[PDB]
This record gives structure tokens, sequence and C-alpha cells, in this order.
């Protein structure tokens, strides 16, 4: 079915950016709390550009039961970026790296096309990801940088309690979801492209 | 006969126009939805003057089985550009390309001297184009660009059945027109021309993309 097509279509570009130096430092203890605040700063940017096509494809009616909002995170990372900050000074101070401008504007169109495959696709990207390789991530901030756990909401999901029947469930959603052969294609290619964009913000954020 | 005589004398430019970088680009699903509306506001502007000197044209008595009006996309077109700009606005912010602004005022001079040969190389050019691999184009522009299947109207002909049928025959028509030497040598160095126009159309889309 689609979860698995979706999963092999992907596997190049996901495995290559999986293993950006920058994540690949970050994740082994090479950094720091600061590279990890900059990579925060610029998920708040692209996070806030994704929720906002979330919220007009779900409002639009499509793929509804994949779209829970208990999945927003833009507001749970402020709130992480004013405590790994000490203060809202973040928001006045930072700016969108030029791989997160075009993620950003890929977001931002796909929410002006109310483009509903393509929201699924960089849904699937970025949450599935948080529910997995995040929590790596989270647990990683913590052992090797210290981070307080308190600063770490952002791999927390409220009302998810269990992460297996919750990556089950939106893969069984995914099989089911109802696409024109065109729309499919549409899906796997964004599907792609998110993973590269995401690449790109670790290969600017390494530089 | 003439229907192979003009494939290969557009050869040349016939693939330039095809291999153009924002043609390339848009078929790999580099740009975004955005130049495709470019593109099709640009096509509105030329298919209004194609289609104007086609009436005159068809109306002077000159091929006209081949002049089709089930052909006709300008209409079809700001249908698509409504869905695609979300309002009508468009039909006042649109503005013609300089290689739209030379391809629509060749299409104007040969309405305006009732050329049946020119008129007959740029209806091939264009709506043969259209038939062949419209529904190519369409695909991707759904593919890539998540376009919605209704604003590619375009790329749809209502008024015909079979395309394979419908090409074939308009080939059929094409050979079966009566020309002078003179008549067939304007026509084929015309055909060249309307490539060449398109090619340019392209290449303006494409800047600083």
């Amino acid at each position: 079915g689609l979860a698995v097509e979706l999963k092999q279509s992907t596997a190049q570009a996901h495995e290559k950016a999986e293993h950006s130096t920058f994540m690949s430092d970050l994740l082994k203890g090479r950094l720091g709390v600061a590279e990890f605040t900059r990579l925060q700063e610029q998920a708040w940017l692209f996070y806030t550009a994704l929720e906002q096509a979330v919220d007009a494809v779900r409002a639009s009616g499509f793929a509804e039961s994949l779209l829970d909002p208990a999945l927003n995170r833009a507001e749970v990372l402020a709130r992480d970026l004013d405590k790994l900050n000490g203060s809202s000074e973040w928001r006045s101070r930072i700016t969108a790296s030029p791989a997160v401008i075009d993620y950003v504007n890929r977001l931002e169109e796909i929410r002006d096309n109310v483009d509903g495959p393509a929201l699924v696709a960089h849904h699937y990207v970025r949450y599935l990801g948080d529910l997995s390789g995040g929590q790596v991530i989270a647990r990683m901030m913590q052992r090797h940088y210290g981070v307080d756990p308190e600063a770490l909401g952002f791999y927390h999901f409220e009302g998810i309690a269990k992460l297996k029947v919750y990556k089950d469930e939106y893969r069984e959603k995914l099989n089911n979801l109802e696409l024109s052969d065109e729309q499919r294609e549409h899906l796997l290619k964004e599907a792609t492209d998110a993973f590269v964009f995401n690449h790109q913000v670790f290969a600017d954020l390494g530089k």
C-alpha cells in the first residue's frame, strides 16, 4: 500500500537528510545547546508555515483524520525557545536561512493552492520524523548537552499516549486515503522534496 | 504530403522550443503552480490573437474544415485562469511579455491581411502541439504542482471524441489543402517562425527564475 511505497519512494532523499553532518554531529555530542537552539529557531519558522498549510487543508475537508491538531508544534516550540534563549528576544532576532526561505515558500504555496496531497506528504515527513528520530534527539540533547527537558516540549506530544500505536494508525490512514493516480504521484513527489528541504536546512545550519 | 514536409521543415525550431530551460524545468517539477499560471496567462494573450486570426481566415472561406471551432482555447483558458488565480483579477493585471508582443503582432498582421497560408502554419504549430503533447503537460502539472484537473480545461477538447483519429484526420486535411507553390512556401516558412515565437515566449517566462 501507500505507506510502504511512500517509505520506499523517499528512501534515498531520507537517508541523505538523516546523514547530514550537522545533524550527525548534533546527535553524537559534538555540538551543543547553541546549535540545538539554532535548529529549533529555524524549525519554528517552518513549523509555523507547515501548520498554516495544515489548517487550510484540514478546513477544506481533505485527510481530516490524519491532520490531528494534537500534533501542532509551533506554540510548544516557541515556549521551548523562550526557555533556551532566556526570553522572547529571539522573535525579533531570528531570520530564515536561505534553505528555510525555500522550504517556507513551498509550504506557503501548498497553503495557497490548498494542495491536500502535497500537504500530507510534508506532514508525514515532519511529524512521523518527530515521533521517531525526534525522540532520539530529545534523549540526546539531555544526555549529551544537559538540556533541561523543560526546553524539549517540542518532542513531547500531549494526548498521544503510545507512539507505536499512533504511528501504525497513521500509516493505516495513509493506506486508506482516497487519491487519484495523479494525486498519489504528487504526494510521492512532494515527500521526496520534503526530505530534501530538511537536508538543506541542516546543511545551512552547518555553515 | 504537406503534413510530412511541415514536420521536417520545422524540426530544428521545434526541438529548440520544446527544450527551452523554462519548459524543461517546468516539466521536471523544479518550478511551481505560479510558473504554470504565468504560462497560461501569456497563452491566453496569444490564443486570443490566434483565434481572431482564425475567425478571419475561416470567414474568408479558406481551409474551413481544418479550422474547427471546437479547437478554440481562449474561453476555456480564461476559466482555467479564474480557478488558478482565484478571481477575475488577472484580466486586468496581465500584460504581454516582449516575445508575446511580437508573436501577437504577427498574429494580428495575419488577421488583417487575412493570410490563409500563414494562419494555417500558426494553427498547426499551436493546436497540433496541444493535441499531441497536451496530455503529457497536464499530467505533469498535476504530478508536480497539484493543479486541480478542473483548472486544466485547456488540455481537454470537449468537442473531440478520440484524439488519435482527430490528429490523423487533421494531418489529412493539411495534405488535402490546395496550395500554390508560393502559398505552400509562405506557410512552411511561417511555421518555423511560429516555433521560434513560442521558444521566445518560454525564454521570457524563464527570465530570473
